[PDB]
């Protein structure tokens, strides 16, 4: 009696700046990420990803590692930049690394999911404005036009957008992402150019008829607790509930914007990008749903700089993040997803893991014992999942190596697999090998 069908596709995730390397070959220009950890202070102690993993180069070995750990889905992102390194100039070169990347994945009886856009924005388009200059919408309806051409008859599972809420708030009022701006007005512009752009990618994608392919997005949702009973912390729940999820779930999948967040952001920013012809581009009908989940926040009254929500710390056990460890949120999510959004739609989860500090002992053997034991909470909360009735398809753990975790550089590492990056060495972590008896045996 399994508890993951034999049709679950147990997987493992990457993005394209945190592994690849090779940053400036075969014809790939800069990205608003290259740019970005070059800007003093901005990446930690200005790690970038010029070598990162070396997965440009180490791609067969990393596809034969995950083919000896029983693999079944590998969901990686693709490079804008090195497919157009310019304006309106596509890259063969470029192309082919993701065509003999996918084709060895196929040889290897593992399935193919390509992120579209992992925030490796061109320079020429940030240089242009970049997502807040809406003709980015037709940039990137023609890139991942492109890639439906050259790549659609091999990739068959398609992921617009990674993380859209990073994109926006965390990029352009946070400011902690590429491209840094601290400006609420223009994050909330970004992401609707996002879901518009995604919008777009939608439409193009439908109009080619690919047999057997599915197409969806990828958001990060928290479950948002309050502090305390009180109406103050309630209403501070609320506006982190819609910052975080609601601003992208309403949209794509209700076909309007929250309304009490619209009123909200309209007090200090404008909100006049709002129409109806957007609003149906935006909300067309999904082939699946990737939920990326790693913690919960809990809020109370106040502002410190954000919205008016503070997190707080609660106070139990995190992982090297700082993010608390709460694996009953990812259940929580995904039966809030049936119940108010998405239905019966096929619903993934395309990152969750964790960060510790992991040491190579002087035997070989990495014992990350806290990952392991992360990964066994969240799986079960996956099962309990599945055996109330959610239509959970697939599980892709962040990541499948340690790799450059964005502004913390190489500090925080995330992989089921170590990495020794002064010689590249990949070493199975015990969580790779928990990972791959649970695909063998699929019982939890
Ligand atoms: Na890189
Ligand atoms: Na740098
Ligand atoms: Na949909």
């Amino acid at each position: 009696m399994k508890d993951f069908s034999k049709d679950f596709l147990f997987g493992v995730a990457t993005a394209s700046y945190q592994v690849e390397g090779a940053y400036n070959e075969d014809g790939r220009t800069m990205s608003i990420w290259d740019t970005f950890s070059r800007q003093d202070g901005k990446v930690y102690k200005s790690h970038n990803g010029d070598v990162a993993c070396d997965h440009y180069h180490l791609y067969k070995d990393d596809v034969k590692m995950m083919k000896d750990l029983g693999i079944e889905a590998y969901r990686f992102s693709i490079a804008w930049p090195r497919i157009f390194p310019a304006k309106g100039q596509y890259n063969p070169k470029g192309m082919d690394f993701y065509k003999r990347l996918t084709d060895e994945l196929l040889k290897n009886d593992i399935k193919p999911f390509a992120t579209i856009y992992h925030w490796d924005l061109p320079q020429w388009a940030d240089d242009l404005g970049g997502w807040l200059n809406r003709e980015i919408v037709e940039w990137y309806g023609e890139y991942a036009e492109k890639l439906f051409s050259e790549l659609g008859g091999y990739i068959k599972n398609w992921i617009t957008l990674n993380e859209p809420w990073c994109s926006s708030f965390l990029s352009y009022f946070i400011g902690e992402h590429a491209p840094g701006h601290k400006d609420l007005g223009e994050a909330l512009l970004v992401s609707h150019n996002l879901l518009l752009s995604h919008g777009k990618a939608v439409e193009i994608f439908r109009g080619l008829n690919l047999d057997d392919s599915k197409i969806g997005i990828t958001l990060n949702l928290n479950e948002v607790f309050p502090a305390s009973d009180s109406d103050d912390d309630k209403v501070a729940a609320q506006i982190a509930d819609g910052f975080q999820n609601r601003w992208f779930l309403d949209p794509l999948f209700k076909g309007k914007y929250p309304q009490d967040m619209v009123e909200y952001f309209g007090k200090y920013a404008k909100v006049d990008f709002i129409n109806d012809e957007d609003l149906k581009l935006i909300s067309q009908k999904l082939d699946f749903l990737g939920v990326n989940y790693y913690t919960r926040a809990v809020v109370q009254k106040g502002n410190d700089g954000l919205l008016d929500a503070v997190q707080i710390d609660p106070g139990n056990e995190r992982t090297e993040m700082g993010w608390e460890i709460y694996p009953e949120s990812l259940y929580n999510i995904l039966m809030r997803l049936k119940r108010e959004y998405t239905y019966d739609m096929p619903l993934y989860i395309t990152e969750n893991g964790a960060a510790f500090n992991d040491v190579v002992e002087d035997d070989g053997r990495v014992h990350d014992e806290k990952r392991v034991e992360f990964l066994k909470q969240h799986f079960k909360e996956a099962k309990r999942f599945l055996n109330d009735g959610g239509n959970l398809k697939g599980y892709f753990v962040w990541s499948l190596m340690d790799n450059f975790e964005w502004a913390h550089g190489y500090s925080k590492r995330f992989g089921i697999v170590y990495v020794d990056y002064e010689t590249e060495k990949r070493i199975l972590k015990d969580s790779a090998l928990w990972y791959k008896d649970l695909i063998s045996t699929r019982t939890i």
